[PDB]
């Protein structure tokens, strides 16, 4: 039997008021909560900070929310987002971030009015706190010059960013529809020789022109992996002559594949590739009706092909 519950009037009405009142300062905080907030650093501990932001308010960054050189003084004034509300937690319920790609974007949308307007949009942020950040932005407004509007006049906006952030270099990167297009301008300052995009696989090989290969990598592979992580893509590097090369072994590759999983001669294959059947997904699943364009194959051959690479599909995938 579920239990009865007593309460007297003083109990039930204390209660009501504690909670409305409780509920208020969480809805408050939830309403800021992805934005940037000034606190004043009340205890400086060896993995965090307190802040104090007025009414009993106390919020934290922790560590991993800092910025890698950062020291803090008891009193200080500083900025970051709140970026998480925890109302029913025994310790901090606050918590603030400066090493966050939110960090970047929020500072961009208070240094650059036409962000807050909403007329540029800001469609990726990829960060090494303190050290290096790429953004992505883009306008649908004819007016607006997104990138120059975020670079600001003499670099003084960006500039400004970058120093609440202590010195961490920002590339400003065009937003394009087209996948390699992205990437290509989020490799800047690298100039790009060639691409070569895997759709299945959602990687790109980069062919970079000679002496631009150092650029393209960065220090520590910095470069290529906020450009990986800008875009959301895999990037491999590489020289023009690699790539040449890389695009031979996968040619052949495709070839040996067809001849070792579906038993047939090397001519057989190549006619196959040569039809633009490449892989063993596509020969698998291909309308039937595709394959019949091939002068010399009959529909039981087609048939069989099929079993076969559907066969290796399954053998692969188990192995
Ligand atoms: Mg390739």
């Amino acid at each position: 039997f579920d239990r009865i519950t007593t309460q007297t009037a003083k109990q039930v009405i204390v209660q009501k008021v504690r909670e409305a009142e409780r509920a208020m300062v969480v809805d408050q905080f939830r309403e800021h909560e992805g934005e940037i907030i000034t606190g004043v650093v009340k205890k400086v501990n060896r993995d965090n900070i307190s802040l104090d932001l007025g009414n009993n308010a106390e919020a934290v960054i922790l560590r991993e929310d800092m910025l890698p050189r950062e020291n803090f003084r008891p009193g200080d004034r500083v900025r970051g987002v709140l970026y998480s509300v925890r109302p029913e937690a025994r310790g901090a319920q606050l918590f603030v971030t400066r090493s966050k790609p939110e960090m970047l974007i929020e500072l961009f949308r208070i240094e650059v009015p036409e962000i807050g307007e909403e007329v540029i949009e800001i469609k990726a942020a990829a960060r090494d706190p303190g050290s290096r950040a790429k953004i992505a932005v883009k306008t649908n407004d004819k007016r607006i010059d997104p990138v120059g509007a975020c670079v600001g006049m003499r670099g003084a906006r960006v500039q400004a960013v970058s120093t609440e952030l202590g010195g961490e270099r920002i590339d400003i990167v065009l937003w394009d529809d087209n996948p390699a297009q992205f990437v290509i301008n989020a490799m800047a300052p690298a100039d790009v020789a060639s691409i070569v995009v895997d759709e299945d696989k959602h990687t790109m090989d980069i062919a970079v022109e000679a002496g631009n290969l150092a650029q393209a990598i960065g220090r520590n592979g910095q470069n290529v992996r906020l450009a990986s992580q800008l875009s959301g893509w895999e990037l491999n590097v590489m020289t023009v002559d690699d790539l040449q090369a890389k695009h031979q072994a996968e040619a052949h590759a495709a070839i040996d594949t067809f001849t070792k999983y579906l038993d047939i001669d090397e001519d057989f294959a190549t006619v196959l590739v040569e039809e633009g059947f490449s892989t063993l997904e596509e020969l698998a699943y291909v309308p039937m009706k595709e394959l019949l364009e091939i002068e010399g194959l009959d529909e039981p051959t087609v048939e069989a092909l099929r079993e076969r690479a559907k066969n290796a599909l399954a053998t692969i995938a188990q192995a």
